[PDB]
């Protein structure tokens, strides 16, 4: 208010401008609106005129657990396991048929298992709730998770029965409680975040793109192999995650060596420094919550594209499949994750993976900044460093090595909203940060409208868009408040930080 | 009472995967006539200057 | 001392242990001392026997005063052009026969004049400095400068009243006091600064490698373009300093809109606002400290190299010479100082500049840092950005255009040091941080002596070393201590904070 004082019309005359002025504001989201023509012989111009208004109410971040970029014996996760070794092995007097890195990867293996309970607990959860206000759900989430949710709907009591059975049978295995790794994914996938704390807000979640699923192999070693989850159209029952869940914990129950690891890590823990999956009921019920520092990473996230799995196909990248390894005789016996970025699913290259390759910009709320929320807030980025080498002549798809990735990487993001044509039915849209725009005239209006759709959300991914008329990219698309341009190295380091800190466990006499 | 014999300077390699890599010299050091001694001889000097006495 | 508690037979024997140990430790540093042989018979190895023992003792940067890269309105040196304008003409009332670049331009050429006056005045008080435990002193230092020795020797008197002679005529211009500008360059290029604090201390200089002379177009606008200093091996009497002095003030004091403009500044900051060089007399006798600014900004200091002239030959780089120039019919009538830098004196290119195209690290001494000793320490550093483009279709130099530069640069060092082989007299060797060692058998003990002379100083310049045998330079050649990696952004914002500072005259009614 710097020189308006009033108008004073409106004082003595406060009725004539309740009357003037007596508007509906509070329109239900999940809808579509049509708005109208004000000139009403506008209809002779079909598409000039739009008259469309769809908000969207979902976006999921659809992301990989992570141990954080191991190709030597000086790792995080390799540190990690010589002090969980330490004081599993020597400091209690624990067992000798496995090595320090049996031990790591099978606390690896538990971190899916707890994902694993967090999602179908998240999925059970959704499933009651409707509102008045917000028509997406819980439809919208549901289908963002990749279910049928009609089928949670009908199998409720099942449903809930397999997630209190998934829980318990999880007791099985023992992992330690101090470990904020799987605090830090519970808190993830388990939780409804809305974007700027109002009532018809807009919802972000996490979903797992894949799980790791432990393969033990001869003398040769150990390995962790990719588990893929369902994705957005998938429209899975309740017997599709029973079989995930059955598959995932194949070779973990009748492994001897699990079972003695399982002991050793209950008798050096106790029973109460253990993680517990707590048992939900029929009145355990998620609410949508206000998180500025999940906003924060989500806003500060890039994705690195799918997964490489050892059936996909990538010319001149034979063997590039994601994959947490061991073998003694290789690497001096460490932990190996070392994973190639930039894959689309397909084998050609996505074009547009280039303007992922200028330095991000980390964009904070507000004028001050804590140590905390920095740390906080670059832990979705991930910046590529090098393209990988190609072995042969020819290569269709082009690779990345990053420099460092945090304790979980992002593969992609799916927006959900209703259609702007009849019947105005959801609709499923799966991107990554950058985007390519084809030079076809069908491309040009569905991009605006995704990009509109996408700055309704709050904290929303930068984005960088390609079009293939220009051959040319435009850089991050978001509106910027208090921003810095972050290095590799800079990076690095937070991401050595914070999965050094993510692995460490209080409970130990590491530091009294 | 003690003679040295060598000293053993480690460092981290600055190829991948960045493993250590073991130098042991005397005080005396030869740079024979190859591409591949003087650019090393270098970074060995440069490594011997970070150490203060 | 950590379990060392004593031998106790150098308690009750002291005597035999102060005969065992009665050593002289105190050469003085100026001369050459031959060490001689263990092995007596090791005279049949001529050359692989090294005997010989020089320290270096002065060290010269050779550098620029700068506005700091001005290439539009927004500059900082248009920005304080245009505070010092409204200050002068419309706060207080001025003349209108001039504009606000004028001004600027008047008062960037007063700085040479400045830098000159504490040039001469170093020269004189340098050659009274003799002392037993530093042989260097004072021919060393006054080599370094570039003068006769014997001539200031032979001439004080002449040399002492033109010192003072210059002082007297410069007070026919007036400059604010308030500018810490000039007292910054007056404070760098008066005075000895020790690298450790010692008795037998290397010494560092700080010399004009040129200074900028005004040169008055017609309405075509007005320059200033470089003055060449005398280099290290010159020997220049009193009358080539005359000379000197004589053509940097000729078309300053016949000038009417110098004479308007220092009346108008006379005027505008009183008497005692303006800059007062202090005469010296016969007992005025500078010394050498110790300042850990100073030796935090040598350190961090990248040459740029020489200065481009109108007569320099430079093939496919035809009108690149430097130059700040102002004409009111281009770039709305602005500054402009865009040089091009990557020159090494010659036609064809320095191959060693490649090396100074990564980031920068910025060392400094201690793990506590201030914000003033970081802006302080980066103030000689100057990183590249882009390759300047060159006409034509061949062009044999490579010239580079930087991020934006602070208030001076760096052209080249020169080391004054004692000869290995008879009659070991003083030699000079001029260097940049890039240095190239081509393949030839003559240059590697000619190398490894230059590096061994090089960390003698405490706080040296980082040095990049390129091997023409190996197509390969290695990068930066220094002890680190707590360091960082400084990219060019970085580095420019910390240059726009330190020439805004530089040109700002508090004495101003501009923020009371």
């Amino acid at each position: 208010e710097s020189t308006r004082n009033d108008v004073a019309w409106y004082a003595r005359y406060p009725h004539i401008l309740e009357e003037a002025t007596r508007l509906p504001f509070a329109y239900p989201i999940g809808q579509y609106y049509d708005t109208g023509y004000s000139v009403a012989s506008a209809t002779e111009w079909s598409k000039y005129v739009d008259t469309s208004l769809t908000i969207p109410g979902v976006m999921c971040v659809n992301f990989t657990p992570t141990p954080g970029e191991s190709y030597n014996k000086n790792s995080p996760i390799n540190i990690a396991a010589q002090n969980v070794y330490t004081y599993v092995r020597h400091m209690n007097s624990g067992h000798a048929n496995y090595e320090q890195a049996d031990l790591m990867m099978y606390l690896l293996a538990m971190d899916s298992l707890y994902i694993f309970h967090s999602y179908v607990r998240k999925i059970l959860a959704i499933s009651k709730l409707y509102t008045p206000v917000n028509k997406y759900f819980p439809r919208a989430l549901l289908v963002a998770l990749g279910v049928d949710p009609e089928d949670v709907f009908a199998n409720q009591a099942q449903w809930e029965y397999f997630v209190n059975m998934v829980a318990y049978r999880a007791g099985a295995f023992a992992a330690p409680a101090s470990m904020t790794y799987y605090e830090r994914h519970a808190w993830m996938s388990n939780g409804l975040y809305v974007d700027q704390d109002v009532t018809r807000a807009q919802i972000y979640m996490f979903k797992p793109t894949m799980l790791w699923k432990y393969e033990n192999l001869g003398t040769t070693g150990t390995k962790l192999v990719p588990l893929m989850m369902p994705k957005a159209g998938d429209n899975r029952k309740l017997v599709d995650f029973q079989v995930l869940f059955n598959n995932l914990v194949s070779t973990m129950l009748g492994d001897e060596d699990f079972g003695i690891m399982s002991g050793d890590v209950f008798k050096a823990f106790g029973a109460d420094g253990l993680v517990k999956l707590l048992a939900v009921d029929s009145t355990t019920m998620t609410l949508p919550t206000y998180d500025p520092l999940i906003l924060a990473q989500i806003h500060s996230a890039r994705a690195v594209g799918a997964p490489i799995l050892e059936t996909s196909t990538l010319t001149g990248f034979p063997g590039r499949q994601w994959q947490i390894t061991q073998n003694p005789d290789v690497n001096n016996g460490a932990i190996i994750f070392h994973p190639s970025f930039g894959y689309d699913g397909q084998d050609h290259e996505e074009l547009s993976f280039r303007a992922m390759c200028s330095n991000m910009i980390l964009n904070l709320p507000g004028e001050a900044h804590s140590a905390e929320m920095i740390i906080e807030a670059t832990r979705l980025a991930t910046m590529f460093q090098v393209k990988a080498v190609p072995a042969g002549d020819t290569s269709k798809p082009v690779l990345y090595l990053p420099n460092g990735f945090g304790t979980e990487v992002v593969n992609d993001y799916t927006m959900i909203s209703v259609d702007k044509a009849t019947p105005h039915d959801l609709t499923i849209h799966t991107f990554f940060n950058n985007i390519l725009v084809p030079n076809a005239k069908e491309n040009y209006v569905a991009n605006l409208e995704l990009l509109n759709n996408i700055i309704q959300f709050d904290w929303a991914p930068q984005l960088y868009l390609t079009y293939g008329i220009a051959q040319e990219s435009f850089g991050p698309f978001a509106q910027l408040n208090d921003w810095t341009i972050l290095t590799g190295e800079t990076l690095a380091r937070m991401h050595e930080v914070c999965v050094t800190s993510m692995f460490d466990v209080p409970q130990m006499g590491f530091n009294k």
